[PDB]
């Protein structure tokens, strides 16, 4: 890995190489200029039980439409963005060779993350391990255990690093501080994450 920009993680759905792709679904837009995406993908990105993952978002009764909202985002940045290159590592999965880890999100979009699933419900802490998949799609392990969103995710802090087995590393920087990511922009303004992976790409650079 010596080039860490303008390049796409080795996932279950990803390109091999970022591109164009005027087609993206409706939360996936501000990607159409450079994306890791499909049509298709960022298609299944907004549904659920989708053909990505088939991942349950209403595991505990209906999520609402302000928290799966962000979750919509996210499954965007990460099937998306061309600029998560200086945290891409190796893991060797069934599923993935590559993944992200320690992606410094922006402190808003964590905590506005956090603060519109306060009303949603959840059974796990952790979301990549841990389901009853015999369904066809992930179940609650213990059918008992749910509870409010903010008991299994205190802070916004727990929720963006934990749920995600540590894909994110909330920053303390806010957005437009250049150094954290963004999950949520304006397109209309450019993609503030360009020029956030260039920075760290440089301090982590060499050996
Ligand atoms: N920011 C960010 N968003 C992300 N979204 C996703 C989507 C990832 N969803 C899934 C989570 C769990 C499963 C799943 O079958 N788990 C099994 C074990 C999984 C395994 O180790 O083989 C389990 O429950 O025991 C499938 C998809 C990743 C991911 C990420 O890495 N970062």
């Amino acid at each position: 890995r010596t080039e860490l920009l303008n390049v796409c993680m080795n996932a279950k759905h990803h390109k091999e190489k970022p591109g164009p792709e005027d087609k993206l679904h409706e939360q996936c837009r501000p990607w159409r200029k450079n994306a890791c995406c499909s049509t298709n993908t960022s298609q299944e990105a907004h549904k659920d039980v989708s053909y990505l993952y088939r991942f349950n978002w209403n595991h505990c009764g209906e999520m609402a439409p302000a928290c799966k909202r962000h979750f919509i985002q996210d499954t965007c940045l990460y099937e998306c963005s061309p600029n998560l290159g200086p945290w891409i590592q190796q893991v060797d999965q069934s599923w993935r060779k590559e993944r992200v880890l320690n992606v410094p999100l922006c402190k808003e979009d964590c905590e506005q993350w956090w603060e519109d699933c306060r009303t949603s419900y959840t059974c796990k802490s952790n979301w990549h391990k841990g389901w009853n998949w015999t369904s066809g799609f992930n179940k609650c392990a213990v059918g008992a255990a749910c509870q409010p969103f903010h008991f299994y995710f205190p802070t916004p802090t727990v929720l963006c690093n934990e749920i995600w087995t540590h894909s994110y590393k909330v920053s303390n920087y806010s957005r437009g501080s250049g150094r954290c990511i963004q999950m949520w922009f304006d397109p209309a303004q450019g993609n503030p994450n360009e020029e956030v992976a260039r920075f760290y790409a440089a301090a982590m650079s060499g050996t």
